[PDB]
């Protein structure tokens, strides 16, 4: 079974630059578009917004930003892409005013095999440190995101999660390097919700950062 890591290289011209929409970013509301992939392999939601301190998005971006020092940085805490130099910014959220990015496969001969994963520098510095919405992370605080496979007419197939933290002692760190994320176990899903989730957290949602990135996307034939 022949396999496709997608890939966003040869899109960006500048460096510390990301997926701009088409349409005018305002202050009032999300927007949403879409962008795929050059080999029209999968489609990803992209949500946009300007509330006045520059283009901010949700669900899917990709992007070559390396800044893992400032604290609400979406870019790995890594500093750099697992594969060549563009990777993607996940920012996600389920609920009623939710921003959830949700994939879907394009070429249906394909499902996804899986994909690196990593933190975040945002949700790292809020792990470590707190972001005062954020609280440091202690014994027992975790960091999770929950794939969720669906197929064309939106049923459920599976879910898969993976940790990014997991605190046993207060001395312990989230993960701080690119790690493999199995998603075989969707079955045959046509479309993946990816939601991130932390221990810090109340009624209104997650305190940490709600934001997670994604590299070497992989398809494997069906
Ligand atoms: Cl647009
Ligand atoms: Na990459």
């Amino acid at each position: 079974k022949n396999e496709v890591v997608v890939s966003f290289e040869n899109l960006l011209t500048e460096e510390n630059s990301q997926f701009i929409a088409d349409g005018t970013p305002n202050n009032q509301a999300f927007q949403e578009t879409d962008f795929k992939d050059p080999k029209n392999l999968i489609n990803f939601n992209h949500y946009y917004a300007d509330w006045g301190s520059g283009y901010s998005f949700a669900g899917f971006s990709y992007m070559n930003i390396t800044d893992n020092q400032t604290a609400n940085s979406p870019a790995p805490i890594t500093g750099k892409a697992k594969i060549g130099s563009v990777y993607i910014g996940v920012d996600s959220t389920d609920g009623e005013y939710g921003t959830p990015a949700i994939l879907t496969i394009l070429d249906t001969n394909y499902k996804l095999k899986g994909t690196w994963i990593a933190n975040s520098t945002w949700a790292y510095m809020g792990m470590i440190q707190g972001d005062g919405y954020a609280r440091a992370f202690k014994a027992g605080d975790w960091y999770k995101v929950t794939a969720t496979g669906y197929d064309e007419a939106g049923n459920e197939t599976g879910k898969a999660e993976i940790l990014l933290a997991n605190y046993k002692t207060d001395n312990d760190l989230p993960v701080k390097e690119w790690i493999w994320f199995d998603l075989t176990p969707l079955q045959n899903a046509v479309k993946v919700k990816f939601i991130p989730d932390s221990s810090d957290k109340n009624e209104y949602g997650m305190n940490t950062a709600s934001y997670f990135c994604l590299d070497g996307i992989t398809l494997i034939e069906k």
